[PDB]
């Protein structure tokens, strides 16, 4: 069903990701990480202090679609084995250090063709695939959003509501 997913999405915070390449949001969903640029990475360890959840929703870029959404589980971290992002042109690799962890809560894909009447009010109401990395989604739409991908039957929530 739905009802622990509503839960869970009770009163969170969305960030759009957006990622130049498949190969690191597999890598993400592989292995529960997540890595961005400084000025993002400071607005998400301050709304994983303010939220009871932060809802990360990922998009590759130029595939026409979102890979999924994840909650954050920790703060941006240094120290681990660097995890091996395909740098895009000039990624510096010191610029994704900092890793948040994730669960995901859905690894399904949803086309932007899903979602062309939900609108961001925190990016003058432009369609919600519209946004640049670590744009903020407003909560009802952010809600909407989540709730139009296919169901992910793989994943029981009852760890991710005990992290709550
Ligand atoms: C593992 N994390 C990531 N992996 C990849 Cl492949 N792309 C990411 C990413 N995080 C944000 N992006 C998009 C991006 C790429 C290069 C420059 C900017 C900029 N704002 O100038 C934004």
């Amino acid at each position: 069903g739905t009802s622990k997913l509503k839960y869970v999405l009770q009163d969170a915070r969305f960030f759009l990701i957006k990622s130049n390449n498949h190969e690191n949001v597999s890598l993400a969903k592989a292995k529960g990480v997540w890595s961005t640029l400084p000025v993002n990475e400071k607005k998400l360890n301050l709304a994983f202090r303010s939220a009871r959840s932060v809802i990360l929703i990922f998009s590759v870029r130029e595939s026409g679609k979102f890979q999924g959404f994840a909650r954050l589980s920790s703060e941006s971290h240094h120290g681990g084995s660097p995890i091996h992002w395909v740098l895009p042109a000039g990624m510096s690799a010191k610029m994704l250090g900092g890793v948040f962890k994730i669960d995901w809560i859905c690894r399904r894909e949803l086309p932007f063709t899903k979602s062309a009447h939900l609108t961001n009010p925190w990016n003058e109401h432009k369609p919600v695939k519209i946004g640049r990395d670590g744009q903020e989604i407003e909560l009802e739409c952010g809600t909407q959003l989540c709730l139009l991908f296919p169901p992910d039957e793989s994943i029981d929530l009852y760890q991710v509501i005990h992290k709550m």
